[PDB]
């Protein structure tokens, strides 16, 4: 749960299409503020695939751990183009960082 290595993974691997700050803007991928604790496909103003919208699960560490590994497998037909973070640590790191930054 190194929030400090998580941030690197985020910038190196998510920042292209995503913003985590409040008031932050939708890029290719939506803004992730208020992520934790909300259903999938909830960011306002963004245009979700119907999959991402109907997944209907709640984001929190458990569902993230699972999604980051093969997003396409977690939400088949998701417009997000991203293979997944294979190693568990990275995924905990990156989850540590999002729990933090999408809530601050
Ligand atoms: C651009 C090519 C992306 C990269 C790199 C990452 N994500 Fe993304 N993300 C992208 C899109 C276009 C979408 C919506 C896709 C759809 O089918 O609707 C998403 C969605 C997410 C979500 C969904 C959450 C929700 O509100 O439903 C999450 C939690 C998410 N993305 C996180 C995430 C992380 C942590 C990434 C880095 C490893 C990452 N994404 C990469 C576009 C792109």
């Amino acid at each position: 749960g190194d929030v400090e290595k998580g941030k690197k993974i985020f910038v190196q691997k998510c920042a292209q299409c995503h913003t985590v700050e409040k008031g932050g803007k939708h890029k290719t991928g939506p803004n992730l503020h208020g992520l934790f604790g909300r259903k999938t496909g909830q960011a306002p103003g963004f245009t979700y695939t119907d999959a991402n919208k109907n997944k209907g699960i709640t984001w929190k560490e458990e569902t993230l751990m699972e999604y980051l590994e093969n997003p396409k497998k977690y939400i088949p037909g998701t417009k997000m183009i991203f293979a997944g973070i294979k190693k568990k640590t990275e995924r905990e790191d990156l989850i540590a960082y999002l729990k933090k930054a999408t809530n601050e």
